[PDB]
């Protein structure tokens, strides 16, 4: 039988999350959300079975000064996994290092923060000084800002660097919490933001979008299966697959 994939991947809601259970939970059982139907979707048109491993560091993935990378994207240059499913951004930086496959969902970076301010804009948010303001270490939207050529988000990157131990937060999660909890506004995938959103009625957007990207199951660089991937991908998105699985696990409305 054909190799048994290795699947990277990193804990993300609704992509990748625990299954609530009354009982302990092993394997693949463990998780639940839109990439592990993608990944039933995927295999079952390509033809393999897999195993579902959270990356150990718990990153997605950036490189240092070296070009040294860490997170999943590390795992697939390193050939320890032969797919990260995930939403994993695709970029120009990483797919000079590894295979992506085209995209199966498009977000933009926008701004997540409580209610009440008069902070409409990224221009506002970098120009007021009472709301700290940052991004998950060492994810696409740090890169995005340490990579920018535009005053705005240059100012921003500066802003975030000079107070990293605070402002670049481990995960999604701890950047959430800090929202919540201090004067901090979280630099987020607008996906998610529409997540969290209509969950937490005490979390808004702030302004629109920044950019424009795609997810993209990553591979390592000649991998034999990114092509397939990709025309599996095709298949879901025409098939309208992609669409219903994006309903399924995006709760919809529950806030004003
Ligand atoms: N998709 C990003 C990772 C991340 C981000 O850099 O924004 C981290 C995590 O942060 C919250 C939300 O943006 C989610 O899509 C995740 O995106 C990446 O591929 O690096």
């Amino acid at each position: 039988a054909n190799r048994t994939l290795i699947v990277t991947t990193i804990l993300e809601e609704p992509y990748v999350m625990y299954r609530k259970s009354d009982k302990p939970l092993y394997g693949n059982d463990r998780f639940e959300g839109y990439c592990l139907d993608l990944l039933k979707e995927l295999s079952n048109i390509l033809g393999f079975i897999y195993d579902v491993k959270l990356v150990p560091d718990g990153k997605y993935g950036a490189q240092n000064d070296k070009g040294e990378w860490n997170g999943m994207v590390k795992e697939l240059i390193d050939h320890r996994a032969d797919l990260a499913v995930a939403p994993l951004t695709i970029t120009y930086v990483r797919e000079k290092v590894i295979d992506f496959s085209k995209p199966f969902m498009t977000l933009g970076i926008s701004i997540l923060y409580r209610k009440g301010t008069p902070i409409d804009s990224a221009d506002d948010l970098a120009k007021q000084t009472k709301i700290e303001y940052g991004a998950v270490r060492d994810g696409s939207t740090m890169t995005f800002f340490k990579k920018s050529k535009i005053s705005t988000y240059e100012k921003m990157w500066a802003f975030m660097s000079s107070r990293q131990q605070t402002a670049l937060v481990r995960n999604s999660d701890e950047g959430i919490q800090r929202v919540l909890t201090t004067d901090y506004a979280l630099l987020m995938e607008s996906t998610s933001i529409e997540y969290v959103t209509q969950r937490n009625c005490n979390l808004t957007q702030i302004g629109g979008l920044i950019d424009s990207k795609g997810y993209g199951v990553g591979t390592p660089i000649g991998s034999p299966y990114r092509d397939k991937i990709t025309i599996a991908i095709l298949q879901l998105q025409e098939e309208g697959k992609l669409h219903m699985m994006k309903e399924k696990w995006w709760r919809g409305n529950g806030c004003p």
